[PDB]
């Protein structure tokens, strides 16, 4: 048997055993219909010490890069060194929510962080699809022009700012199939920030599936980020909704990646267009697998380091090619 549940109105496949070699057989069935999946425990496969903030900070902290303020997408005054100093120490940062996006990425990730890249390839779940040598992955086989390498993203949590209208990743469409693994969760301290225990209670105030609540009540799990995921089929409805809300407040808002859809807006989106949200908490070691054309947004509660890898399954190639040609 392949241990699993379905989360969020039975829409997301939770594959509960990262060591099960047959995970792909169950995944094949749900993927066919564009359903997301999450595989938990991938951090036990990884050399997780390699992915700690202290380590990543030291290795690649010499490279200068732009830091984004997540509230307004204005590029910050902070340098990379200041970003990492503030990752878990709030007083070194109302403080702002910073993101260090796609640094490094692609060939630079492979070459500048070779041991992490090797660890990644070794640890990717559902390797039949997500690994470059997987039999259902077309990524390394297609001509160049069909396709849009790994990306690292690090960002503070929104808790210190006390502003859960901030997205650390704004609502946007993904162009290829993607797997996102939460590889580090940093508990921030000082400046009156809510503690680890209070942050758990804030996760508990979210509208969650019971299966998610059980995990949240498991003291060995470490929750990091809040995800909202939408079907690609609903994109035109969501675009209209955001154009409407925009007009009420005084143009393609999905292409702009300019919106975090907060609690009140998600509820109105459901009422006024019937568009449903999948809610997920991503715990340390969770690999969230999304098909091309799916939309999602992320809100870190704690500081999080995510690694994302692109792949190309047959199931979403047509949709992927179209979206890539469009970009
Ligand atoms: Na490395």
């Amino acid at each position: 048997m392949i241990p699993h549940s379905w989360i969020c109105e039975k829409h997301i496949l939770w594959l509960k055993d990262y060591k099960n070699s047959s995970n792909w057989k169950l995944f094949k069935e749900c993927w066919k219909q564009g359903q997301p999946a999450v595989v938990s425990g991938v951090h036990k496969k990884m050399n997780i010490s390699l992915w700690k903030a202290e380590s990543i900070s030291l290795d690649f902290g010499d490279h200068q890069a732009d830091l984004l303020n997540c509230k307004d997408s204005i590029i910050s005054n902070a340098n990379v060194k200041e970003f990492w100093d503030g990752f878990e120490e709030v007083s070194k940062r109302e403080t702002v929510v910073l993101k260090l996006k796609d640094w490094p990425s692609g060939e630079d990730f492979k070459t500048m962080m070779p041991a992490r890249y090797e660890d990644l390839l070794k640890s990717l779940p559902l390797p039949e699809y997500c690994n470059p040598e997987g039999k259902f992955n077309l990524a390394s086989h297609l001509p160049g022009f069909f396709v849009r390498g790994p990306r690292l993203c690090s960002a503070y949590g929104v808790v210190a700012a006390k502003d859960h209208d901030i997205g650390t990743t704004n609502l946007h469409i993904e162009v290829s199939d993607v797997v996102n693994i939460l590889v580090y969760v940093g508990i921030a301290k000082g400046n009156g920030i809510l503690s680890k225990a209070g942050i758990l209670k804030k996760f508990e105030e979210e509208d969650l599936d019971d299966i998610l609540r059980k995990r949240l009540k498991d003291s060995s799990e470490i929750p990091g980020a809040l995800w909202h995921i939408y079907a690609g089929k609903d994109v035109d409805k969501i675009r209209e909704f955001l154009q409407k809300i925009s007009k009420e407040q005084g143009h393609d808002p999905i292409r702009d990646q300019s919106w975090y859809v907060n609690k009140k807006l998600r509820q109105r989106l459901l009422e006024e267009y019937g568009v449903r949200t999948c809610t997920l908490i991503q715990f340390l070691g969770d690999a969230i697998v999304l098909p091309a054309g799916a939309l999602h947004q992320v809100q870190n509660f704690h500081s999080c380091i995510q690694v994302t890898e692109d792949f190309v399954s047959p199931e979403h190639l047509v949709e992927s090619f179209h979206l890539t040609q469009e970009l």
